[PDB]
């Protein structure tokens, strides 16, 4: 009754709240927003959201969006404890490093780049920069897990939310070699073992490796 | 004494980190690093920060990257007070919302795209996606400035450090209508009356300008 949640499964933001609301135990209501429709354009979805976009979050009241400002609200009001979002000045600016790495370089540039050419304007061939820009995400990331379990350091953060809700995604637009990158691999697969995992994040994921794969779509 | 901070003046993100800085009256030891010569992929700097961005901040022997990392850290750890990154959640959200926008709609997505083809990878022409994505950031900006005088309520933020730096930077790819724009245009002028703006983001601004003068460049229609 207080809280709700506006989005879809497909969507990698959308998913880095599910989990974050599913980790936190927090009973919440689930309104789809078609993005295909084009349903956030609307001036009641605008009202909510001048950005139009997913995912947004109603607390009793008050609009929130952007899933790393969202979820970052979240343990702060809500969690017993800082462990999803640590206040220790250091351990903080790891994991909103690791945050705002997502926001840029991993979404903007590497998801929704590709999203908008093909899913929104038909594009059937994408440029060869955008297959680049993935790569070095895997390197980044892979880099990034060196010395550690998790991604901003050795315990469970928002940011392994945030940024497993968009890497597994790109399967949609390249696999991952697990042999060239272990460390990817073993940190999905530990995350897979949250028992909310599947239904938070892995459902969708593979609904959106098979809505890319579908398109049929090309590099270069 | 204490701080040091790598970058350039002509980086946006670098800018943000230097007005908030200011903001808080610390020294620090400013070290130049020359990304057109590629001294960010030295074995020195990317032991410093692997991802090789500038910003880099080193407090006390520890990196921090991420400009909206750093400008974070810095008013957790040092402001008299939380009016620059305020703690109370709902004003929290929308300061976190406007910085994560900063990252990747605004910086990603409009700046870095061109600026990586066009310095970079000498690319004489970019796309027309390029010059609407542009046109997106400052409408977006012009709704999120209605009805308050700072882009994340009505107390000056390390949200407007951020958005400033590349918010006034775009005017290197396209020139800001204060007819289309007003609040923007306002915004800007209210941020220039800071007595450290000039030095912190007001020349390095015109210098990117410049450099993207220099260049020629075009956009497709
Ligand atoms: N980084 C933002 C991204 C939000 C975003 O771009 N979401 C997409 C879905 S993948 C969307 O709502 N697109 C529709 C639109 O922007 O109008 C976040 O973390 O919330
Ligand atoms: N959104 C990031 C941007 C970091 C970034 O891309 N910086 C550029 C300078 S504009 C850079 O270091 N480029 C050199 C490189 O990536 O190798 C931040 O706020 O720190």
């Amino acid at each position: 009754v207080k809280l709700t949640l506006y989005g879809l499964d497909p969507s990698p933001p959308v998913r880095a709240v599910k989990l974050t609301l599913a980790a936190l135990n927090l009973t919440y209501e689930y309104v789809n927003v078609d993005i295909v429709a084009r349903a956030q354009l609307s001036p009641e979805y605008l009202e909510k959201n001048p950005q139009h976009t997913v995912p947004t979050l109603e607390d009793d009241g008050h609009y929130i969006w952007d899933s790393h400002a969202i979820i970052a609200y979240l343990v702060s009001k809500y969690a017993d404890s800082d462990a999803l979002y640590p206040k220790d000045p250091l351990k903080r600016a790891v994991v909103d490093q690791r945050l705002h790495f997502e926001s840029g370089v991993v979404f903007a540039n590497g998801i929704r780049s590709i999203s908008k050419s093909v899913l929104f304007q038909g594009q059937t061939k994408v440029p060869k920069e955008r297959y680049d820009a993935i790569i070095e995400i895997y390197d980044f990331v892979e880099t990034f897990l060196k010395g550690q379990d998790y991604i901003a350091g050795n315990q469970l953060t928002i940011a392994d939310f945030s940024l497993v809700s968009s890497v597994a995604s790109l399967e949609a637009f390249v696999a991952l070699d697990t042999t060239k990158y272990p460390r990817i691999g073993a940190w999905i697969k530990k995350l897979e073992q949250l028992p909310y995992y599947e239904e938070a994040n892995g459902k969708g994921v593979r609904q959106l490796v098979a809505i890319f794969k579908k398109t049929n779509f090309t590099f270069e």
